[PDB]
């Protein structure tokens, strides 16, 4: 058995880089050691920038209808939500959608595209080589190798691939211990919106809620399995009361552990996800990072596979992505420190509190956590380059239609603004990899593209080449060449 | 002897307490420990809210002399600098003056207005009663007592006048405890501008260049009352670097931790504190002497009011309520540097989010303005959104030509600036006349200014504006702020 991508895991990160991976007609095949989906969310919600990309594949409707909808973001508990109406976005805010809801979407999107999944069966070593790479994977019915031209390791923050390459992990050691429980209770929680502040012990306890009558509770203590147990004893000892609670769902441990992997590929071996980056789970970052890595890196490994992308395409994906974990590392670990109860923190809790008031800083940390900020280092000098393309209203013949619609393929497009047709002549040898969206204009005159003429766009939704009238067609090729391959 | 107020300490706060006390008729007593005034320098600049407050008492010319301009500001030592030309000043930089310098302005200043000031006298003990306060002097040639309205204890940190009567410095304990020494070494420096540093120790060695071949030296341990002795910097030193890098030419020994206290309250009868008295902190950014002098300006011609029996009785009493909040943002910001400058690994993604909100225009503005005193706003009940803001040392067109608008600052009297041929404000003000000063423009030489949709303001003695008039408005609410802030009319 050959395929092109073997992934080992089907967690958010898997499912959404075997979507994209098929979307770019890659043979994909995706081993998962549990043999039936876990029943627990870690994740509860996604951010603006994960429901944007599942807008531009079709997927968004999906998850919307999970209603909740929270406009305000959390910065280490400080009282002063990230607002993310600030935002050039059709979705100005986060959506609370249960991790076990996330990977039964994503689940159903890579079987209806093909993707081949195989639960219950594990990777546990692999052999590379120039021409491609062995996994060896144990199964239901037993032990067996597959071959293919990539593996990618989405298995997690203990990633099995990770420590079979060799590839190094830095980072730091936790300062901070917790334990989680989602479960219902007997007796009324104490306000705080629930829990109890202990400076004097090191420690406390929050909890909220996740549906009528259950609450995902946390106990935090400051410089095996968890059991029903541990959590009454912790509960008792900070709280100072039981408060009867019964029927857990889940329970789990906590750390401020923070580290990245020193290279997100080795060969033809990639890391994605948990895999190359574990964090405080501070902000809900994990689930949206690793499933914008998954973005990222499936439509520059897909064409990588088709043998059309240029050779150094690949090499992006560790180049552009890297930055971006550590940006979330930075933030959960500044929030790790705000979030301890020693006094020693309070002057420093209290200026940022006066800090999240003025306006652009608290933009610019919910640009960060939103991901509605990222921002990869692209050849030019107009603003909009390396940042995404907003959810534009397009007029056209036939009305008004979303620039997200254009996206579903996952080809690149080139976005034209107006009669002049000198760039579809000049884009016509990359006709196969991209689209061109000829729009008469923008239905909104306020837009961020107004100046322009003309955009190219990755698949993933960022751009990589504008044109004003003064500039015209330059680059273009250029751009064209660097993230699409040579002409026809 | 009586005295209107005693003052007890010649640092800067002491100093320009009494120059602001002279301005406001005050007879003036500034009693010092030392003999002879210090050899060294622990603040090595002013910044600029400081620098606008001398322009308009007619002394900013002396300090500038001394010409060094930084136009950048620190933040826990993070290598973006707090940028002030952002800020509607003439001073858009804090000035490197040394202390030694500034305490011989400010003493040339206090002397020139005929404070008395007897150094190697100290204050051992104080009396209060509802008539005045007796105070207890050891002096050069023995013991004796002085009597006067009111005391203010200018002491510095260890405030003997704070302990006296008894206020509580609540606070918090040190994490972290360094030694400094203004030093020459033979040896060449590592680059660290010049330090080691030490995770395995958590602790630091620093050093920056004061003057051409002379440094300011500081080895930090993070989580010893006794005088710093030469020895002590050298093990320290030692400790962490392992050598003392050829220090010889010791200008300045001393101990310094990031203790972080307020007094309780600011005033206990007729007895208050000022400076270093009512507020330690972690020297972080440079901030204590520009506090310390700004309580003194803010304090000075409320306290002279209360003597000279014109002020309301409610008057100095909006002291500790005003200085309070701005001592308590500058125990804030350095107890969150003490912090960000502790070489624990763990501070590392702080650190790196703070250097990244330090390029955030808006955050470098607000920390800048915080640290610079640019937008230090006091509490008024009035709506309009100058109230308690420092007015702009504006270029006023008049008859006789442009003048600045600090010009009109000398005599430490309030000012109240008209912008236009309308006068009905002069007769309405007329009554305070011998408080304020009417000064009578055509306009603002200058577009931009924060005056611009005004044509009438009316200033505190510290620069300070308590009530304005736009067009539409007109008059109301001049009496009441004039009652409120220069009493009663004669
Ligand atoms: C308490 C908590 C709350 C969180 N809240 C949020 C939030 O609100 N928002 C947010 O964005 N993120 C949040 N996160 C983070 C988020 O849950 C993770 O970042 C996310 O699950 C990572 O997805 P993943 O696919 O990379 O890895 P995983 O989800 O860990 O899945 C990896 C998969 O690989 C499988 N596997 C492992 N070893 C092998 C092997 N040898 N062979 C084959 N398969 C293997 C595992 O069975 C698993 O299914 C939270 C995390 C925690 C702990
Ligand atoms: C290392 C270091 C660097 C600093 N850098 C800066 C900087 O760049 N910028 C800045 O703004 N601030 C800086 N500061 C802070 C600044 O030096 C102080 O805040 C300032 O000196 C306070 O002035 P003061 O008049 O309140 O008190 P002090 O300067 O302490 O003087 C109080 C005076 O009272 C006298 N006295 C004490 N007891 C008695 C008594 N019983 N009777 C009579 N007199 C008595 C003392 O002799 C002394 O002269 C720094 C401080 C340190 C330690």
């Amino acid at each position: 058995m050959r395929y092109d991508v073997v992934i080992a895991g089907a967690g958010p990160t898997g499912l959404m880089l075997a979507c994209e991976l098929r979307l770019a007609g890659a043979r994909t095949l995706v081993l998962e050691r549990l043999a039936e989906p876990v029943d627990f969310s870690k994740a509860l919600g996604v951010h603006a920038r994960t429901v944007e990309l599942l807008d531009m594949r079709g997927l968004g409707e999906g998850f919307q209808a999970e209603a909740p909808k929270l406009r305000g973001g959390n910065f280490a508990s400080l009282g002063v939500p990230l607002d993310f109406s600030s935002f050039d976005t059709r979705h100005p805010y986060a959506l609370f959608v249960p991790q076990v809801r996330t990977e039964e979407l994503l689940t159903g999107r890579a079987l209806e595209l093909g993707a081949e999944l195989r639960r219950g069966h594990a990777v546990t070593a692999l052999e590379q080589d120039a021409d491609g790479v062995t996994v060896s994977v144990t199964g239901p019915e037993g032990p067996y190798e597959v071959e293919c031209a990539y593996l990618v390791g989405c298995d997690g923050g203990g990633s099995t691939v990770r420590k079979l390459l060799g590839i190094d992990f830095p980072g730091q050691d936790p300062h901070m211990f917790a334990v989680i429980a989602d479960a219902r209770f007997r007796e009324e929680l104490p306000h705080g919106p629930y829990g109890v502040m202990r400076h004097d012990l090191r420690a406390w306890f929050a909890a909220f809620p996740l549906e009528p009558d259950v609450y995902r509770a946390t106990v935090a203590f400051f410089d095996a399995p968890v059991t029903e147990e541990d959590v009454r004893a912790a509960l008792t000892e900070v709280a100072g009361s039981d408060f009867g609670m019964h029927d857990v769902r889940w329970l789990s441990r906590l750390t401020d552990t923070s580290r990245q992997a020193e290279r997100y590929r080795d060969g033809r071996v990639l890391l994605a996800g948990d895999a190359c980056h574990i964090h405080l789970p501070a902000g809900g970052q994990g689930l949206n990072l690793g499933f914008q890595d998954a973005v990222n890196l499936g439509w520059k490994l897909g064409a990588t596979i088709a043998g059309t992308a240029p050779p150094e395409l690949l090499d992006t994906y560790e180049a552009e992505r890297r930055p971006i974990a550590a940006g979330v590392l930075r933030n959960t670990r500044a929030q790790a420190v705000l979030i301890d109860p020693d006094p020693r923190y309070e002057g420093l809790r209290e200026l940022m509190i006066e800090l999240l008031h003025v306006p652009e800083t608290n933009r610019y940390l919910a640009g960060l956590i939103s991901a509605l900020d990222v921002r990869y280092p692209m050849a030019g000098e107009h603003p909009l380059l390396g940042r995404r393309v907003p959810d534009l209203p397009l007029v056209t013949e036939d009305g008004t239609r979303q620039l997200s619609t254009y996206f579903h393929a996952a080809r690149g497009v080139l976005l034209t603004l107006g009669c002049d047709q000198p760039l579809a002549d000049e884009a016509a040898a990359w006709k196969d990899r991209v689209d061109l969206v000829a729009a008469e204009g923008v239905a909104d005159p306020g837009s961020a593209v107004d100046g322009l003429t003309a955009l190219l766009v990755r698949p993933d939704g960022y751009i990589c080449w504008t044109a004003a009238p003064e500039t015209g067609t330059d680059g273009l090729t250029d751009a064209l060449r660097t993230w699409f391959g040579p002409p026809a």
